């Protein structure tokens, strides 16, 4: 009979134990009560399965040859224009995409392997939109363009801008409208260490590290302004980021 194969994206497919006369394997899957079926020229669970929703929407599940990626698509009833696409890649990152009534990308939610998210909404034909980053304990809000995602935190006269380029590189900057030389914050970004160093009155006050684990840490400098003291503290709420900008 059949063998179960575990799939990325919390799905299972049943593959026939032997091939048919064309050398092909039968595939069966049930995705949220919808039965999908297909035929594959591989034996491991990869290939294409199809079904039809009760509202006549077409559904297709594509499993990559190495079982590393799954793509679950919903189309309009003639199967020609996309409604939604959910892609789990081999790093277990999830891409959740909605399309407008003409099947152009309208909304995209990226769920990282650690569960943090980038939520892109109201996406227009120039790739611009609204953006939100969902971190552990807090949320950052901003905009999207074809060039970058910019998430903004404001505290007093200080604006902190976290940039995620179209390819995923992070840069951070700080602007302060304060004109007093004694209290105005300025800042320098070190991309190599993903660290923003804040300075007040020609002395370093703190390092903000934007880590590869999608967290922010804050570490203070000593009263001189030249060396770090203590240890970095992980931000766990938006208030703590704002406090670092005071």
């Amino acid at each position: 009979n059949s063998v179960s194969v575990d799939l990325p994206g919390s799905m299972k497919v049943l593959v026939s134990k032997s091939s048919n006369a064309d050398g092909k394997y039968d595939l069966i899957a049930t995705v949220d009560a919808l039965e999908l079926s297909g035929t594959s020229d591989k034996n491991n669970g990869s290939g294409v399965l199809e079904g039809v929703k009760a509202d006549a929407s077409k559904v297709k599940l594509t499993i990559s040859d190495d079982l590393g990626q799954t793509t679950l698509e919903v189309f309009k009833s003639d199967g020609s224009t996309l409604v939604s696409k959910k892609v789990t890649s081999k790093d277990k990152v999830l891409g959740d995409v909605k399309f407008n009534e003409k099947g152009e990308v309208s909304e995209k939610i990226i769920t990282r392997a650690d569960g943090t998210r980038l939520e892109y909404t109201g996406i227009k034909s120039d790739g611009s939109g609204k953006a939100k980053e969902v971190l552990k304990g807090y949320v950052l809000e901003g905009t999207l363009t074809a060039e970058k995602t910019t998430l903004v935190v404001k505290e007093g006269t200080v604006t902190l801008s976290k940039n995620i380029s179209k390819s995923g590189a992070v840069s951070v900057e700080l602007n302060d409208t304060d004109s007093s030389a004694a209290t105005k914050k300025t800042a320098a970004w070190n991309s190599g260490t993903s660290t923003l160093t804040i300075t007040v009155n020609s002395k370093k006050t703190k390092d903000l590290v934007f880590t590869s684990s999608n967290t922010i840490t804050v570490q203070q400098y000593d009263s001189n302004g030249t060396s770090l003291e203590g240890s970095a503290v992980e931000i766990t709420k938006l208030d703590e980021i704002k406090n670092a900008l005071k």
